[PDB]
């Protein structure tokens, strides 16, 4: 019983975090086999960062401009190259702790674990969702650049995020591990705005199912509705419209609880229209949208109450 | 910027988790040097669990009754002994991944990271606070027994919790690593009730300071109050009374934000008396009490807005 924001165990990723220094700029890198991946803006000075031309800045660097440290052990850089917004530093040693891994790009609405790091040293782990506007609501201070987000499936680490920057609103933007940004952002020190965000409906419903599985039932009702009638209310409260494929993804939770998806939509309708009236769901006083259906199944009991 | 429930990186603990089987009972153990620690109720059958006499049950076991696996590698048990509610199994191999560590008992109101494990395999990490009634609001399924809670200070792991059981209310109880229970519980399959819980006031105030540091200011006001006048309101809302030592612990946050503790108490007074009126603080619609002053300092920027 219970329901917590739960990260993947971070050990397989801790063994890959290194510190990358170029000049007076220091951030984190990800060491896999004999390659270190880090944000390319490590090559920029403070003046370069306002309007960098990265092709020019990189051509002016040599391998000896990059100090890579795995603890106190220095790693000798033997080659450098750029892939989109990621710098790739070839080192002379393959990381003996390299896990099985993939580089995958995630979709808005999906979650991942973040290993927050400073000066190559892991400091904390937490869960994040990719917002519909391609930002994440992380917890990052100066020096966290190069921290990575990941999922773990059967001892294979799927890396999906490298952290690059914080926007003026305090939310965070970065790239996949191929260096392509999530969302309409660029790695320059200029004020950039994300698009308007929306609430991830399928995740809210998954979380309501988690609540029922755990025995929180006060918000249920006997009403059912239709896909089209619900999506009218979703638009009114800035929720994403619900698709039949989302209903199917929610199938296992619907089957375990015996509550049809369109039945649960009626309960969400009333929660949106009336609030909670002082009560809580799984210890929260608002509707939580950063748990996927997979996150609920992964964490919750397989047998309902 | 940002504020998340943040766990310690789990790697140093992942390297210590093993599976302990006795008969048909399987749970998790903690392998440090040449000793495996696990809940003693691994020696009980289903009938034994209703009213066990552990001294009798252990005397009837030999080393060969205990199967210990670190992955697929079986570990040979060469001695067994009981310390309170913890079983200690001596193995023939010292764990090569043993970190620097301490066994410390924590106080109600303090936090720690939990590495949730099943069949010796870590599955998730999350933060927990020890409630004033000596329970934790964890996320645990059958088979999680033996999972541990810990803090990390300078590569030293301070183990403070081993998980033993879930109460009828869905909250969780366990022991320190010396096998002494937190709270008035015993390791028998009988319905046991925790004492009435209260809200951890100093933690709520720390979290309000985190909010200000991050630029959430709507709840502040110009009023100040006295320690005695606030503790009158705390009693009314089932908060713990505030002590001068708590004010001193909050000193660094008070100094960074420039908001005196008794000033912040006035704001908490009004939040308790009026609710939030639809607004949120750090993404929550209720007052959060599972972040210590240390957790806030550790995670938040050292410079206020
Ligand atoms: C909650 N509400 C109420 C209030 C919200 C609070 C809002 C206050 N937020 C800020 O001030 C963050 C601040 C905003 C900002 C952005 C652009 C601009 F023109 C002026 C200001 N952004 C940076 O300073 C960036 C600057 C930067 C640099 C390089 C590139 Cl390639 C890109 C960028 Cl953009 N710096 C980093 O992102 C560093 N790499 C890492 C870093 C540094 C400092 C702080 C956090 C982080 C992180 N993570
Ligand atoms: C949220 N609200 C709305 C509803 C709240 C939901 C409440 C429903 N909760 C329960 O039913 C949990 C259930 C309560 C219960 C407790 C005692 C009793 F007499 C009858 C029932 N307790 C157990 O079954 C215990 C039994 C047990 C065994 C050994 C010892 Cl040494 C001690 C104990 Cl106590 N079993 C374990 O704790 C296992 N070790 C581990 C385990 C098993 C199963 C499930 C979770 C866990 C964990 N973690």
């Amino acid at each position: 019983s219970g329901f917590r924001k739960m990260a993947f165990p971070s050990g397989k990723v801790e063994g890959c975090m290194v510190q990358v220094t170029c000049g007076t700029t220091t951030l984190n890198g990800l060491w896999l086999d004999d390659v270190v991946y880090c944000p390319r803006h490590v090559i920029c000075t403070s003046e370069d960062m306002l309007n960098p031309n990265y092709e020019d800045l990189l051509i002016r660097k040599s391998n000896h401009n990059f100090l890579v440290q795995a603890g106190n052990v220095q790693l000798r850089v033997i080659g450098h190259s750029m892939q989109n917004c990621v710098l790739k530093l070839k080192v002379d040693t393959a990381n003996p702790k390299t896990p099985k891994y993939k580089f995958v790009r995630i979709q808005p609405g999906q979650t991942f674990s973040v290993l927050a790091c400073y000066n190559g040293s892991p400091s904390g782990v937490y869960q994040c969702a990719m917002r519909p506007n391609f930002t994440i609501k992380g917890s990052f201070l100066n020096g966290s650049c190069g921290s990575v987000g990941f999922n773990i499936d059967y001892d294979c680490v799927s890396f999906c995020y490298m952290h690059h920057m914080e926007l003026p609103t305090g939310v965070h933007a970065g790239t996949d591990l191929e260096g392509n940004f999530y969302g309409p952002f660029v790695d320059r020190q200029t004020a950039q705005a994300a698009g308007t965000d929306t609430t991830i409906t399928v995740n809210v419903l998954a979380w309501l199912y988690a609540a029922v599985i755990n025995g929180d039932r006060w918000f249920l009702n006997r009403f059912t509705t239709t896909l089209n009638d619900f999506n009218l209310v979703a638009m009114k409260y800035n929720y994403e419209p619900l698709t039949q494929d989302h209903v199917d993804i929610l199938g296992p939770l619907s089957a375990q609880t015996g509550i049809a998806v369109l039945d649960m939509c009626a309960s969400l309708k009333e929660l949106l229209q009336n609030g909670m009236n002082g009560r809580t769901i799984l210890g929260s006083a608002l509707l939580e949208d950063e748990f996927t259906p997979f996150d609920v199944v992964r964490q919750c009991s397989g047998v309902t109450f």
